[PDB]
């Protein structure tokens, strides 16, 4: 019995050992991810053109814009609530529409500083960040 369960434990740390050399000889699939990235910057190129051949991006830039001027338009002095139309009043002495205007200006420049172009510069980023054979070796060292 004790021969027995010595050839067992034996095999057992055999196909661990198989186990932690299979795992780490596996990391073909990380530079297709990274090949995956690569050809994100060709539909960059693509987009590198497209604008200068559609003006997309200046249309929805100007979209973006005139949304923004329509919702800071919104009059509420002239709105139902004629009482709360005084609280408008009492903006003219607080500059509460003022701040208001501000944040809406700042959303707008920052959504007109996100574009296809930096989603897909981060989404680059990110893919040639994460790197799985690291991982895999921490896995393999410290399970034992």
């Amino acid at each position: 019995a004790k021969i027995n369960f010595n050839e067992k434990l034996s095999q057992l740390q055999t196909y661990m050992i198989q186990f932690d050399q299979y795992i780490k000889d596996s990391y073909d699939l990380h530079d297709l991810k990274i090949a995956i990235a690569n050809i994100i910057d060709e539909i960059i190129e693509k987009l590198k053109s497209l604008d200068e051949h559609y003006h997309i991006r200046v249309n929805l830039v100007k979209t973006i814009h005139d949304l923004h001027l329509f919702i800071e338009n919104i009059d509420f002095n002239k709105s139902g609530s004629s009482t709360a139309s005084w609280i408008q009043n009492v903006d003219t002495k607080y500059q509460i529409r003022i701040q208001i205007q501000e944040k809406l200006q700042q959303l707008k420049r920052h959504i007109q500083n996100i574009d296809i172009q930096h989603l897909a510069g981060k989404l680059k980023q990110h893919i040639e960040a994460i790197d799985v054979r690291v991982l895999l070796d921490q896995l393999g060292t410290t399970i034992s």
